[PDB]
């Protein structure tokens, strides 16, 4: 077995190796990368997503989300308060203001300490889930808007044509903006490129130990757990590395910097935070190995959790009716 | 001036000519094709959208629309009554049933006569605007899911990056299903491929005479006109070729058959109907020549009309606030 400790692996493809996305994902998994739940891919030195980021200030963040925390420093939930629209230019200026800017710190470890100590006492604003892409149409390699669709993958594997289209999303972040513990919809893969700005710190639980995190979550969020058998689908729960360690949950951490890709693998629980003003782009994808995870993915049917129809309809026909009632 | 009578032109590209989409659209316009408002493109004999259509019955039509008419035979409006979900297999069976099937007829002209005589007395069900594609991912030429985006076109022409993603839609039709008189959102181009089944008959007004149609529409639909300065954006008004002829409106007609593409050009008003069970796929696109049409496109701000944000925001900043109130 490759990567038996489930370490987060870092890959440095050559430009030749960067030319076939599916092939390289499969190569990564041949080295056991998937066992960590997360991998970093450093693009070839001659690769670029686009020429410059000088012309992005007029992008509109239609519904910025103020992330309001409740609980304790290491165990909290966050809810999203909708704010008025602003441009990326206005958002960037807000992120760099005295109220929201990254504080003085010695290094990543000091910043991480400050995040978990102080996160709940501030309510940063996140420009998340904006449909769009910052890849140049002429970028041929690892262009997240030119990947094959999950609908075509399901068709290729299962022989069924389905409706739906999957496209990338942009995430404009600032210091303390947070992504809660979750796996992807239908336990899909995700790929995330950090286009510009300050880093993004990730935490991840190996897929083989995901149920351990779920068990801890039910204990730490009893109200949420009673409300929904798959409440982590609501994407609101945060648990710090110290609390995970206290409870024996196996996990790893890594910091993503501008110009780097992160891939999350099926049923790899992850969470994290942004260091300062940045912009990432992400999309879900599938491989043949995903199908069996799709079939077993837990579903939120309480109505709180936000193409999905067809995947549940085909892979989980028994769940489909009740899941559809929740929607 | 090419094509001064504004005739609908039909093109037969070679496989070599079929290899550069933008180039061929530009070639078509060099021959005056755009003046008609609509063109037909017959693909090369060796081209195909996909291998077979044997595996499409499990596609879900989440919200089939029953098209209910009001008015007179040649001048009517239609509203869409939402029906319960059905699969394409179930829809196809309904379309072929005695209640909904194409009636006996001698030819296209007889069927057209029957449509305009009898359309208002039936309420056919249309599986319209389903996000998805039936093109094989391996189809390299004129794959409507692999076109360059309107957002990238605007960026390339105007130097502004914007949010948004544009993807194709599927249309499952039956006899008498109808598309009302309209131009595309922001007076964009559209491209439509008829994947399978019975034909689709199109009517079109040359872009240079669009305001003549608008004037007639205001006279024929006085209530709708008073309610909204751009009510044709609601996509509910039908006017027959006989009534257009009586009122001196220049127009043309053509019937699209399975395996053929239709392109609508900026500000080319069009309408039509399906002959029987079929499936079409369509998407909007842009070229450099569209920009000036985008800037002048009329907007519905009464709230009735259904990526758009950014195009109005950048090309029509003066209209943006009031348009946003309507939404
Ligand atoms: N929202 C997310 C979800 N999964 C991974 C990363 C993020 C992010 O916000 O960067
Ligand atoms: N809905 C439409 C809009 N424009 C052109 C064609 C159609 C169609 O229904 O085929
Ligand atoms: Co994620
Ligand atoms: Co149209
Ligand atoms: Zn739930
Ligand atoms: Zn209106």
């Amino acid at each position: 077995a490759q990567n038996p400790n489930c370490n987060i692996m870092i890959f440095h493809p050559t430009k030749e190796e960067f030319n076939d996305f599916d092939k390289y994902i499969a190569y990564m998994e041949s080295q056991g990368a998937h066992r960590a739940g997360l991998a970093k891919i450093i693009p070839p030195k001659e690769w670029k997503a686009r020429e410059t980021y000088d012309n992005i200030s007029e992008i509109l963040i239609a519904t910025p989300l103020q992330q309001v925390a409740s609980g304790r420093a290491g165990v909290f939930t966050q809810y999203h308060k909708k704010k008025k629209a602003m441009t990326v230019g206005e958002y960037r200026h807000l992120a760099n203001s005295k109220k929201y800017q990254t504080p003085p710190h010695q290094n990543f470890e000091d910043l991480e300490r400050k995040y978990w100590k102080n996160r709940i006492y501030n309510s940063p604003i996140y420009g998340a889930d904006i449909s769009g892409s910052l890849f140049d149409e002429n970028t041929k390699q690892w262009n997240l808007g030119h990947l094959g669709t999950i609908q075509d993958l399901l068709e290729k594997e299962c022989g069924v044509v389905i409706e739906g289209v999957n496209t990338p999303y942009l995430y404009f972040g600032m210091w303390k903006t947070t992504f809660a513990w979750h796996t992807e919809d239908m336990d899909l893969y995700s790929i995330n490129y950090l286009h510009l700005g300050e880093p993004k710190t990730w935490y991840v639980v190996p897929p083989e130990h995901g149920q351990r995190l779920e068990r801890l979550a039910r204990e730490l969020f009893p109200g949420s757990s009673r409300g929904c058998g798959a409440f982590l689908r609501h994407k609101v729960a945060l648990i710090s590395p110290t609390v995970l360690k206290e409870n024996g949950i196996p996990f790893n951490r890594i910091t993503q910097e501008a110009g780097e890709f992160m891939v999350t693998f099926p049923y790899g629980y992850h969470a994290g935070f942004n260091h300062g003003f940045n912009c990432a782009e992400a999309i879900n994808f599938a491989t043949p190995r995903w199908i069996d995870y799709g079939k077993m993915a837990s579903q939120c049917s309480c109505g709180e959790a936000r193409s999905m129809d067809a995947f549940v309809r085909i892979l989980q026909p028994e769940r489909y009716d009740l899941w559809k009632r929740g929607q």
